[PDB]
Parts: C-alpha cells; structure tokens; sequence
C-alpha cells in the first residue's frame, strides 16, 4: 500500500491520472520522481522547466555540477539526483526529442531506467515538448516497465485520450 491517490489502473503494475507533477510531487513526496530530462541536463521548459523551478533552481544547481564532473548523459540513459522539496530522489531521465532528429527506439531504452526502483510518480516520457506521441509513450511504458509506474498526464483532454485508446 502507498500513498498514491485517484489513479486509474491500466495493468498489474502501471496507473494513470490527470495531475501536475509537480503539485503530485508535492502532495505525495514519492520516493523517486522522474524528470524528462536532456543530456545537458538543462532545466528549461515542459516538466523538467516545471520541476526546477518548484526547487527554487536547486534541481538546475546540482545539475550543472553533475555535468561538470560527468558530461553528458546518453539518450536513453538517466542519473539519480537529489528529489529536493519535491521527493527524496530524482531520476532524470532521456528520452529521445523527436524536435531533435533522435531515435524514438531509444525510447524504450529510457523505459528501462524505470526498472531500477521499485516504484516511481513519471511523466509520459518524449511526450509534450518532445514531440512523441503520446500514445505510443504509454504503449513502451506499459511494454517495458515492470516496476510500479504511477503516470501523471497534465493535459486533461490527453489523459482522456490515452484513457479511451488503451488496449
Ligand atoms: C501533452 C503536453 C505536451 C502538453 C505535456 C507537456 C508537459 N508534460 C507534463 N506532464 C506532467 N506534468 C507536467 N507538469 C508540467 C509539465 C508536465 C507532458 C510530458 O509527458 C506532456
């Protein structure tokens, strides 16, 4: 049992609702939050622009000491970071951004980072400003993650959508 609240069950292990993260975050403070992050680890816009700023820019802080000592991250990849005021860990992870030119198979490849912790509050990854679609994001979720996965989808048209759409 845990603390996650209104959720729509989708499989064994991943749930849905129409929520901000960061006020899910908030409200929760859920072991692991993801970020959807790029390699920089630069804090700009859509969730991870909306996560460091809820920090007050400390997210965007450590972050930049972190690429300093390591460089980038890989599109695929991820980095376990401070959660802040918002969860005890932060898993910042990479999907591709199709805006880019990246390989939406990488995508199922960011998935996988998920595996490594037992539960997680994520948004849909290379969604929004990424430029994936969304229903697909959810399908690799579902397919790869094994873990318990609980999906905050902002927009509430979209989580209607993925709702109705899912097989
Ligand atoms: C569909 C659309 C492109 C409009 C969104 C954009 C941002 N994003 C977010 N998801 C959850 N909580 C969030 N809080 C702030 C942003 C945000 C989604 C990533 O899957 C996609």
């Amino acid at each position: 049992v845990n603390s996650f609240s209104g959720y729509l069950k989708l499989t064994d292990n991943v749930y849905i609702k129409n929520a901000d993260i960061v006020e899910e975050a908030k409200k929760v403070k859920p072991t692991v939050v993801v970020n959807a992050a790029n390699v920089y680890l630069k804090h700009g816009g859509g969730v991870a622009g909306a996560l460091n700023k809820a920090t007050n820019n400390a997210m965007q802080v450590e972050s930049d000491d972190y690429i300093a000592t390591n460089g980038p991250l890989k599109v695929g990849g991820s980095c376990v970071l401070s959660g802040h005021n918002l969860a005890k860990h932060c898993l910042h992870v990479v999907g591709p951004n199709v805006n880019k030119g990246e390989d939406i198979q990488l995508l199922k490849s960011a998935y996988e980072n998920f595996n490594q912790h037992e539960v997680l509050l994520a948004p849909l990854l290379s969604a929004g400003i990424f430029g994936a679609d969304p229903i697909h994001s959810l399908r690799v979720c579902v397919d790869t993650v094994r873990t318990n996965v609980y999906l905050a989808v902002f927009d509430k048209n979209l989580y209607d959508k993925l709702v109705s759409s899912f097989l």
